[PDB]
Order: structure tokens, then sequence, then C-alpha cells
């Protein structure tokens, strides 16, 4: 009678429980598969200036070659006329400072100083201090560089990113650009719904969806990851299956020390027959674009073993309501 | 009688459907890792002519470390003795041409132009157009800038890929080259079938096997990718686990406005105490290795999972024919 | 009686076979996801000397900028003042020897070969042999090439990989470097178990972790890779996943044709109106960051699948013992 009607409810709670999470919910009638094969081809346009200079997108893009990590400089510290010769250390070396020649010791390179140390006291580049006398790259950049800020119009430029993926299994393969021949791609601006097959994306935009302050990301510099995610579900068409873009910043920004971005690259030349360089301190905004795949098709081994699962758990119901009525 | 044959029917059609398909067709019997840890060594080799001048890998490969993505530079608009200084706009610039001083606003930096303006108008490189005079890195690309192909023999340039693969759950290593002292690698040429460990691919190669014309991925420049699949069984021996390179378009080569490839680089130096430089335009074909994995090995969970939902599937057809017989 | 006992206990045996195998060994009741999304800045320092040179971090790191794969030159080989010019072929090029004019052939351009031959015999850089000349960059580097040895203080080199993962379907995002203003990263060593957030690595340390020779990975070059697992359980607090780091060597150090790294980069000069490079041959160790990932988390449809299975099981073992006990 009445344990007839529990008896049959607790049945249909267990298969209301598979059909709607197991299935509807979490598509355990599909099989998945991660990481596509990605291309990624970027391109970044747009002109700044200095006091006097005027700075091309040759000079503030490291690597020149469009891929996936590359680095909009912001911010120089260029030392210039740099020879290899006898120069005064930084003062921010370990115990470069030195009263007489006894307190420098001669033939000792520090891994963290900027030459061989000569062995003799010399007056520093701005007195009155006197730091140990090195044999190396001279000027040293803590006595001799020029800080440049780049990036005054840097949230102007315009990053555009070529991405095109593949799941080999399921035989699917799309990029981030619609195939159209309208002149799409020299007057459009990215919107996540409006236009999501237009990725350029100006710098600023890049930083302001990151949660990042501009200024204080270009003078100190940073890293920020532009993230495509091709979460894809291919019951559906092709259509169905679009790039979603975050931005969000790699670097740790948190942590005092390791906060910021920053390298130095130098330009050689011969001046009267002697190698001289103009080391650049480079601070910028590192790029980095990665590509996250999910993909997901109904296939029938997932389906039938959840299946037995939800007749077996239809059973064990069964028991419980038995064993209850039993006892 | 009868009732029994058609009983004992349905139970065999359910087995055999599941000792095919579950398990000798999709291998439901193991377990899949993908995504091993790989390391990708490149080496170009080759050189190549122009009207006078004998271009060598060390010009026309960028970046000139060997790793997973470079460019072979097939055609190279070389803007020599480029220095900071005031020249007229390049024609192509939105609302460059000018009339007369009036037409030019002046201190107005384009993102897109050449430099910032300086406000009077100035005869063009070639007569008889006036273009808005700019400050900035001079003369323009667009009005002083020198085409050379370097491509002649670009399909004869040689690329030695060395790949090396790994699954850490299934403790699999494996690479690209057998090891060997026989002097292969100095006179081998790469076959799948015959010559799968000699890894040393001609670009004409790579770009025929990608369907593609050299030519025109040459002119314009392209990307081409150089898939390798390590699709792999690990119930048979390491010999059975064999490395599939597939080459294809990773562009949008149907896009006339994203195909091709191509990018900016300068040889900077100093005339006179001025810095002087090249600006190169450089259009080419990149090589992405890609480098794919899927593995399998047999594990007991997924057989017993399998096994048991079998059971239960040949279960429910026993309740199915009872309850057809019933009705 | 008896038979009830054997009954009973197989059904005990294989309900431990499942609860131990199954769910306490391999975590069956877990979810897994792999590939995280990884970020990666480097930064070599150290500074090292030659017989009269001091080499710094911008002459010995490329590329610069701070990502996955870097190279740190151990040794060059420069042929100083190379021009476009006409010259002896190295003798190790196939067929260069001649003893007339008659043995080299004009207008010919080998693909392995350093210019395009002239069609006389020249005598070599040292005597008595000699080839037949060659119109290229000139002088080859195997007749005019000066080899510096710079990694003498190479062990002592620092590296700061500093790492940053995310699992988009756990939402699980940690880093390798912790949350600190104790000035702690200026004066850390790494160690697996007392320093691990101080991800600062002596080169000789990532050396002899990989099993290898310093001396040997110097002079002839070699790739190391540096490995971050986080094998992550995430039933368990954040602060129980950590990065573990493995070195191995990523290069077919045991085939001799293949074994080793070095690649070609030229500093550009111009003297008296005449492009003049500097060809440098550098052999060094490349650093891999290779990041994977393995998280797992507690999923309900994994575990009801599981169950359903061992009670099918045990309803097997039932079976099992029936049939023997009826013959
Ligand atoms: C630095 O030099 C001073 C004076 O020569 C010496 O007392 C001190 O120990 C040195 N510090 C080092 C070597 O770390
Ligand atoms: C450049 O970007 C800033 C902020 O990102 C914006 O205020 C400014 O209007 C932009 N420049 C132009 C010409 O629109
Ligand atoms: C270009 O300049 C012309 C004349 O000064 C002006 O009419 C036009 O609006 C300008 N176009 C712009 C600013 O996009
Ligand atoms: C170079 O390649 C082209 C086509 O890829 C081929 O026709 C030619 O014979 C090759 N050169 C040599 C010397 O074999
Ligand atoms: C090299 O030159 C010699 C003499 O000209 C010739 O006999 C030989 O065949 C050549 N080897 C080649 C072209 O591989
Ligand atoms: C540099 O490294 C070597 C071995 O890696 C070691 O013997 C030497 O002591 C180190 N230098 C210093 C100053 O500790």
């Amino acid at each position: 009678r009445r344990l007839g009607v529990l008896y049959r409810a607790v049945q249909l709670l267990i298969l209301l429980y598979f059909v709607w999470y197991v299935f509807i919910v979490q598509k355990s009638y599909q099989e998945s598969e991660t990481g596509p094969e990605s291309s990624i081809i970027t391109k970044v346009k747009g002109i700044t200036t200095s006091e006097h200079k005027v700075w091309d997108v040759e000079e503030y893009v490291k690597p020149p070659e469009g891929g996936s990590v590359f680095s909009i400089i912001t911010r120089v510290e260029a030392t210039h006329s740099q020879t290899q010769g006898t120069c005064p250390e930084s003062i921010r070396v370990h115990n470069a400072t030195c009263l007489s020649d006894a307190d420098c010791v001669a033939g000792e390179l520090d891994m963290l100083g900027n030459g061989l140390r000569t062995g003799r006291c010399v007056p520093y580049y701005q007195g009155p201090s006197k730091t140990c006398e090195v044999f190396g790259w001279c000027p040293v950049e803590d006595g001799a560089s020029v800080s440049q800020f780049l990036g005054t119009m840097a949230p102007n430029f315009t990053i555009l990113i070529k991405n095109s993926i593949h799941y080999p299994k399921f035989h699917f393969s799309k990029g981030n650009i619609a195939d159209r021949t309208d002149g799409y791609l020299k007057r459009c601006t990215f919107h996540e719904a409006s236009d999501l097959y237009c990725p350029i994306f100006k710098l600023g935009f890049i930083v302001e969806k990151a949660g990042e302050s501009f200024t204080e990301l270009a003078h100190k510099g940073g890293v920020i990851g532009v993230i495509i995610n091709w979460d894809c579900d291919l019951d559906l068409p092709a259509s169905e299956c679009n790039p979603k873009y975050s931005f969000r910043r790699l670097d740790p920004k948190h942590v005092p020390a390791s906060s910021g971005y920053n390298f130095r690259f130098a330009k050689y030349y011969k001046i009267n027959g002697t190698t001289t360089r103009t080391l650049i301190k480079a601070y910028g905004i590192r790029i980095d674009v990665i590509v996250h795949g999910q993909a997901g098709k109904f296939s029938l081994i997932p389906t039938i073993i959840n299946l037995a699962t939800a007749l077996t758990s239809v059973g064990v119901g069964s028991f419980l309501c038995d064993w209850i009525l039993l006892t």
C-alpha cells in the first residue's frame, strides 16, 4: 500500500538525481578532450614620443617576431658609450665603498658586481664617496644611466592576436578571425559580444580588464596574460564554439621583491676601432597569450556506464526500502 | 523453446557489442594520458643569393636560437640610412595628403602614422603630391624602401628538428632520432616510412606537404606548422611508439586582410655620432613545431567498470525479453 | 555452514580489493584535470671573465627577455671583421679542395657551402692547401675564428624562475614564491625541503642535479630542462599543493652527431660605409622551464560508478560461489 508509494518514490528520486546532475548538468554522456594545437600571431602597432625622440614598434617591442610572448617597453634606463675599461663600482654592490686602497682586494670578481676589481679606491661619479675600482663595461649603469619614459601613449597601442586551434580526436578546427573581405580588421574594435572576431586590443583595454593601473605597470613593469579559452561543446554547430578572452596579471604583483618586469639589451658599435655599446634596461609590460581548450562530444561508452550505474543505484534503493520495512 | 533461442540471442548480441566496440575498437580497458613533456631543437642550414648579395642562416633566420618557433625570411623591404629627423609622411597614412600648411595640424601624433607632424606641407619623395611633414625615423618606409627577394633557393633549405617526449604517469620517454654512430644524419633524407628517424626536412617538402605554393608563401609570407603526434599504445613495445609528422598552414590563408606573415627589425649604427638605422621589413615563412601526445595503457579500473556495465546490460536485455513475452 | 563462511569470505575479499586499490590507492573517487595555465619569468644574474674581457648578462643570455627558454653562452667562436667579399672556402666543405682553376666550377652555390664559387683556385688561410674561392661573408668561420671560453664562473650564475599556475575547472591558482616582505629573495638559496619558495638556482646546481658534468656541457653545449610538476590534491588545503622541481638533460646526449647546443648570431657595423659584421658561434647551456600539472578533486559521479561496480562484482562473486557449489 503506502509502502509501495514510498518504495517507488525512492526510485524516482534516484532516477531524477541521475538524469539531472549526472547527465544534464555534468554531461557524463560526453567524452572530453583538452589541449588543442594552437598558433598565435601577434602584431603590435603604434608610435610614441619622448622629450625629443619618436619611438616606433621596432624599438619598444621585443622580440620583433609576432608570437605568444612579447614585451612592450614603457621605460628605459640607457647607459650610453659603454666601453671595456676601468671605472668606479656601483654604490649598491656589496662592500664596494672604500676609504683607501687597502679596502679593495685585487682580482676579486663578485657575481653580483659589475666587473673585476682593480684593487685601488677611486672617487665615485658623484661625490664625495669612494668606491672600489672595477674592470668591466664602463661607466656602470648605476652611475651614468638616463631614464626615458616611453609609455605616454602606450595605452593606445593596438595588439592583433591571430589564433587558430585544432582538436585532433574530435577533428575540430577553428580560428579567431572570421573569413571576410569587407575591410573589417582595418576599422573594428574588440567587444566580447558585438565584435568577438576582431582580436585587435588596445594595451590600455587589456590592462584595465586585468584590473591594473597603467602608470604603475608602466614605470615598474609587469606581465599581463591574454587567456583564450575554447570551452567547446561539439554536439552544437561550429558557430557555437567561440573564443573567450580573459586578461589577468601573471607576475607576483603582491611580493615587493618579485613585482615588476625588466630586462637588459645593448646596442653595439665600433667607435675608432673600439667596441662601445649602449646598455638599455627596459621596463615594460609583457603580453603572454595563453590558449586553453576543453572540448566535449557525446560518447556511447560513458552513457552506457552511467545508465548501468543508475540501474544499480535504483536497485540499491530497492534494497534499502526492503531492509527498512523488514526492520 | 524458441523463446529461449531469442532470449539467449539478445544476450549474445549485447556481449558482442561490448566485446567489439567498447573493448577492441575503443580500448575502454585502457587509461589515457595526454600532454607529455617536449623539447624541440631546430637548426636551419642553407645559403641563398640576391642580385649581388649572399645571405646566410644568421641573416634570414629569426630568432637565431633553435627552438619551436622561428621565421625564415624570404623577402625584405630595407629602408637604409634612417635617422631621427623630419620627412614627408607616407601617402598611405590617413589624411596625410596636404595642399598647404593649413591642412596639417602641428603636434599631431597618429598611432598609425610614422611620426609627430611638424605642421607644414612638404613635397613627397616622388612628385607631384604633397604630404604632411612628420618628425620620426626618416625617410619613411613607404617612400625609400628597396625590396630584395631572398627565397630563390629557400626550398632547398633544410631544417633539423630534434624532439624528445616524456609521459610522467606512464614513465615513457622517447625521441625522434635513433641512437646511432653510422654517419646517418649527415646523408639522410626524411621519409615517413623508410627514414622516420631522420628529421631533416627541406623547406619545400614542408610547404608541398602543407599544400602551399612556395612563390606565393614566399613573397607574401606565411605560417606553416610541423605537427608531431605521438599517439602511443604502451601495451606494445617501445619500438611501436613512433612520431607522426603532419604539415599544415596555420595562418588565416583565406582572409585577405590577415593572410601573410611579416615583421620589422632594424640594424643600428652610429654615423658621425648620430644614430642611423636600417629598418628591414621581413616577409617569410614561420615554422612552428607543435608536439601532441596521447598515450594509453591497460588499467584494471576501466576494465572492471566496463565488465560490470556489460553484465548489467545483459540483465537489461533479459528484462526486455521477459517483458515482451509477458506482453 | 562452512559454505556460508567461504561465500561471505569471497564478498569481503572483493570489497577489500575495491576499497583499497580502487579508492584509497588510485583515488577513483576523484576527477582529474591536467594542463594548467602557466607563466614563467626568468632572470639570470652573474658576471664572468675572459683573458682580458668581462662578460655581463646581456652578452651571454639569449634572448634577453626572461621567459621559458633561454641560452647561457659558455663558449664563443667569433669571426671578426666579416665583409661581403671573396675568400677561400672552408676546407670542411664538400670538394672544396682544388689544385687548379679547372677543379672549381663558376657560379656554384652549395647549400652547405659558405658562398657562391668564383671559379678560381686560391691559397688557403694556412698553407699549403688550396680551396675554391667563394663570394660571401669573408673571411669564413673555419679559417678566421677565435675561441673564447666564457663559462669559468658559469656555475655560480643564478637563475630566478617565477612561475604561476591556474586550474580552470577546479578554480585553483598558485605560484612558486611566497608573498613576503622580509627580504627573502635577496639572501635565500633553494632547497627542496627547507626553501622551496626561493626559486633562485645556481647553474651548477641545476647541472649537477641533472647528472651532467659542467666542463663537457659548457665546451660543447647542452640543453637542461627545469621541470615543475604541480601534482595537486585539491581535497587538501592550498598549503598542501607544492611545486616539485626536477632537472634533466633534454638533448640527445648519447647520439654523437646531435649531442650539443650551439647557434650563430652576428654584430653588425658600418666601417667606412661598408657593412662589416662579427659572426659569433655560441656554445652554451639552454634552460627550458617545463611546467606540468595534474590536479584531482572528489567527484560524485566517479564515486557512484565505482560503488555500482563494487556491488556488481560482489554479485559476480556470489554467482561464482553458487556455481562452484552446484558443480
Ligand atoms: C667586504 O669588505 C670588508 C672590508 O674589506 C670586509 O670586512 C667584509 O667582510 C667584506 N664582505 C664580504 C666579503 O662579504
Ligand atoms: C588613448 O588611451 C587613453 C586611455 O587609455 C584615452 O583616454 C585616450 O583618449 C586615447 N587616445 C585617443 C586618441 O583616443
Ligand atoms: C583629416 O584632415 C582633414 C583636413 O584637415 C579633416 O577634414 C579630416 O576630418 C581629418 N580626418 C581625421 C582627423 O580622421
Ligand atoms: C631545390 O628545390 C627545388 C624544388 O623544391 C628542386 O627543383 C631543385 O632541384 C632543388 N635543388 C637541388 C640542387 O636539387
Ligand atoms: C666535387 O668536385 C670533383 C671535381 O670537380 C668532382 O669529381 C666530384 O664529383 C664533386 N662532388 C660532388 C659534386 O658532389
Ligand atoms: C662557484 O661554483 C663552484 C662549483 O659550482 C664552487 O666550487 C665555488 O665555490 C663557487 N663560487 C663561490 C664563490 O662560492
